[PDB]
DNA sequence: CATCTG
DNA sequence: CAGATG
């Protein structure tokens, strides 16, 4: 946690290189157990070979270790961070839409900078382009009072939709946080369960609203679940604009809601901390389900799920607030 | 994973 | 449809 970091640290570096500049995943996952093995590795570490006989750790990266061991450094690491196709690689990512694969390719033609991408706009697709439009608004953070403002507005009209539908903005903005990324949100209806075939229409039915009331600017995608798309907080009084905001819905259905309202809550840390006594409890949970545990190995059954509370009391828990999922 | 792209 | 991306 802070006696091994200096590598945690350059082995990290390295995956994401090796992830993002090259296409190799097989290294790359490589400095990524490698990284968290030595991470979890009590005691710190003054060699490679001392290293090595760990699982994971192989010659190569052991090598690299040992430069580091010697010298404050690694060369191969100062070479990448000062590349350009490889910094313009990481540069382009930052884009919405544009991923490595786009980068390299991208990179290949000659555009590298937001400035390149603009002139080459024709090229982009429209989340691409959507991305780069909103470079910026993507970057920063939503203040929860601005939180506050969406929601009050995406419950709304969620509302003036159809009455049965059952609206909640996930994540930290839940769990109290002062800010988020985003504004993600469970959808449901009564209507909206495990069995009956479809209802796309559910789903349209809000993005479609939303639109009409001028808070969703653009859409990214749309399908018949999931929706992805970009909006906006109206200008009150013209003298201050909102910044453009990533919004994504979903169609979740009512057997299944809270088991993602919860799970995709979190935390990342709590998540675990509740699925491990999940299991104590003769339990399993996943984004979708509180299932019974079968001795024989397993099995299952979906326990029916109506509160976050109804999910405690089953693994014999303290009804948590969203707060106090912090881990 | 659910969605877009070509 | 395989292959990106979020
Ligand atoms: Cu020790
Ligand atoms: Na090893």
């Amino acid at each position: 946690e802070t006696l091994n970091g200096g590598i945690t640290d350059m082995l990290t570096e390295l995956a994401n290189f090796e992830k993002n500049v090259s296409q190799a995943i097989h290294k790359y996952n490589a400095y990524r157990k490698a990284a968290s093995v030595i991470a979890k590795y009590p005691h710190k570490i003054k060699s490679g070979a001392e290293a090595k006989k760990l699982p994971g750790v192989g010659t190569k990266i052991a090598e690299k270790i040992d430069e580091f061991l010697a010298t404050g450094k690694l060369r191969k690491l100062e070479k990448i961070r000062q590349d350009d196709t490889s910094s313009s690689i990481n540069f382009l990512t930052r884009v919405s839409g544009i991923g490595p694969s786009a980068a390299r390719k991208f990179v290949d033609e000659g555009i590298k900078t937001l400035e390149d991408l603009r002139k080459n706009e024709d090229k982009l697709n429209h989340h691409q382009r959507i991305g780069l439009k909103y470079f910026g608004d993507f970057e920063k953070r939503i203040p929860r009072e601005e939180m506050l403002q969406m929601q009050d507005i995406v419950l709304n009209e969620v509302k003036k939709v159809d009455s049965e539908y059952i609206a909640t903005v996930c994540g930290s903005f839940r769990r109290g946080a002062e800010s988020s990324g985003d504004m993600d949100v469970l959808l449901t209806h009564p209507s909206f369960t495990s069995e009956s075939t479809k209802q796309p229409k559910l789903l349209h039915q809000v993005v479609e609203q939303l639109q009409k009331v001028h808070f969703i600017t653009d859409t990214l995608s749309k399908g018949e679940t999931k929706f992805m798309g970009v909006c906006q907080l109206p200008s009150k009084n013209d003298e201050k604009e909102y910044p453009h905001r990533r919004i994504d819905i979903r169609l979740i259905p009512k057997d299944q809601y809270y088991c993602g309202v919860l799970y995709f809550t979190g935390s990342d840390i709590f998540n675990k901390n509740m699925r491990a006594h999940a299991l104590e409890k003769g339990f399993t949970i996943n984004e979708y389900t509180i299932r019974p545990l079968g001795v024989t190995g397993v099995a299952g059954e979906p326990l029916p799920v109506d509160s976050e509370k109804d999910i405690f009391d089953y693994i014999q828990w303290k009804y948590r607030e969203p707060k106090d999922r912090s881990e």
